[PDB]
């Protein structure tokens, strides 16, 4: 994976957006930063 540096929550995950926007396919939340692949 990526990271792109936006703080995030497990508990609210909302990485994915923040990647498909960014053009990955995919997100999640590693401790409190967005990871993106694809």
């Amino acid at each position: 994976s990526i990271s792109i540096g936006i703080k995030c929550s497990p508990s609210i995950d909302l990485c994915e957006g923040q990647c498909r926007i960014r053009k990955y396919f995919t997100g999640y939340c590693s401790g409190d930063t967005c990871h993106c692949s694809g």
